[PDB]
């Protein structure tokens, strides 16, 4: 699984999918390219909300046609139809007509109720907004998928001849043992969703008992209990992360491990181990990355980078419309 | 600084400093090949604790020769007139004569009690032991050095054409904010001691307040900490791994960081980061790394990997005698 071949096995994963995917930055220029390639490339229809002329506005001003597969909402038209079921969504937590208005006007709430009412699949913003801004209304509104207590992430780490998955690289700051264990099942669900085997390591630095401490015990607890969820997923832990690429290193360090030498599924025990190792591999090994991408959400939302590219948006996209056939 | 220029800046500072290394495991045959390299070569002058006819006989079984610059110490003939000293440092922790005699058995131990009478310089082992080992009689009876209530280590990272220290990937599994800024420091002071210009960058999830939460604050403390005590360092936190080496990422979220963009010395929050990233990156930059080294103990230490090679043993005890002209 090289790179091109893994870009064009999300787009036919996506293909095959069908879906619909709101976009609530709909006028933004670079979103309004990105949702006109997923339209010719039949990667998903996109919904774009926002102003139907300011939007063919900003397309024409991109040498872009907004043809089948788009479809442009008008916020303004269509926002006070949501208005009651957002005040029956949350009634117990005291939202009235007058707030649930004043909610509405944020397209990401607005994308987020079209969501809750099937008529979207799924849902991805963030390119001019905060993440917060993308997460918290389908944290109150879609909430989690069942079996899941929490939302987690993971990147696609593109190598020259396969693909790696690491999680949780962005979310969770210190996720505790069984909450660590939720987030190796959600990233291995997600790996084989996504074409990949799954081998999960349980990283840590300590392989086995070379180190003690109640760091390295979290990563054992995770791994049981992981473990006793998923008999059938090949699990293991903890290990270093030389134990976990290297057959040579595994086969004197843990030589009964089923995943040792050859993981493909990294599980990194809190947020500064995972997110240091993932910038620095990037730089080190110079590859590429597809992510980071939610998992555990009902229903699939996707934030993006304030800095991404078109192809970025592109691809995000992808994924949100593959997790969406998924569930 | 490529690797070979710094391996000989090694053998250059080893032999200004021309100092004294004790080797506890005098009989094994790595560590005999090793010492004969650095007296032939200038590196030490080695002091091998073992039997003179079995160091002879593994020395011979190796085509090496012991002249100049090797002096074998055979620990029955010597091990009784440290026995008082022994006694005399616990006493208070109530050593007697028959305990410290048992404990003299340990070539470590009695290297350590060469190290307190400054009969040698420092202290190399661990090539068939354990770090536990290696390290607890110097931590017992050297002691940490002025201003340092821990000892901590670094990894050099050999680079194509620079040397970046890495720390503490290896010791300290969870340290406070305070512990953390004597890290930095410590390793600040051992890369300029190996001729490194020390920008520390002290890592994090967040870059600046780009995340939030108690591990974010613990090295923005750390960093306030560590800027206190040595106003002439360069030190920059918190920054993800990617701000501290690209300045491109530097200019964007780190503008006013004269540490951002060209990082060479990397403190990472925790033992699960450090460990985790310097197994990474050994990988896949596919780079060589020298270490770990010992900093903060009143006189140099430093433990060996047990699959260490000669050219391992040779280096480790170039750093341990440099590591004695700098205190
Ligand atoms: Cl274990
Ligand atoms: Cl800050
Ligand atoms: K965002
Ligand atoms: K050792
Ligand atoms: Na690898
Ligand atoms: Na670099």
């Amino acid at each position: 699984l090289s790179p091109p071949a893994f870009r064009y096995q999300l787009t036919e994963l996506a293909r095959k999918a069908g879906k619909r995917i709101v976009l609530p930055e709909g006028d933004e220029p670079r979103t309004v390219k990105a949702a006109a390639i997923c339209a010719e490339r039949g990667i998903a229809t996109c919904v774009l909300l926002g102003n139907p002329a300011e939007i063919n506005r900003v397309a024409a001003s991109q040498g872009v046609e907004l043809g089948a597969g788009i479809e442009i909402v008008d916020p303004e038209v269509v926002r006070e139809s949501y208005v009651g079921r957002l005040v029956e969504l949350r009634k117990n937590k005291g939202m009235t007509e007058t707030v649930a208005r004043e909610q509405l006007e944020d397209n990401v709430v607005l994308g987020t109720l079209m969501l809750e009412q099937d008529e979207v699949d799924g849902l991805v913003s963030g390119a001019v907004h905060t993440t917060a801004n993308t997460i918290r209304p389908p944290l109150q509104l879609i909430k989690t998928a069942p079996g899941s207590s929490l939302v987690s992430s993971v990147f696609f780490m593109l190598l020259p001849e396969q693909v790696y998955v690491y999680g949780d690289c962005a979310i969770n700051p210190d996720p505790t043992a069984e909450q660590l264990a939720e987030i190796a099942i959600q990233s291995a669900d997600s790996a084989a969703a996504f074409g990949i085997e799954p081998r999960v390591a349980m990283l840590s630095y300590s392989t086995g008992t070379s180190g003690a401490g109640s760091d390295v015990e979290k990563v054992r607890e995770a791994t049981r209990l992981a473990q006793e969820k998923r008999p059938d997923l090949m699990i293991d832990g903890p290990l270093q992360y030389d134990a976990a690429v290297m057959a040579d290193v595994a086969k004197s360090k843990a030589p009964n491990s089923p995943v040792a030498g050859r993981a493909t599924v990294f599980i990194f025990p809190d947020l500064n181990t995972g997110n240091t190792t993932y910038k620095a591999v990037q730089r080190s090994a110079d590859l590429i990355s597809i992510g980071p991408m939610l998992q555990g959400m009902r229903k699939p939302v996707n934030d993006l980078s304030r800095g991404a590219l078109v192809d970025d948006i592109v691809y995000t996209i992808a994924l949100t419309a593959i997790q969406s056939a998924q569930q």
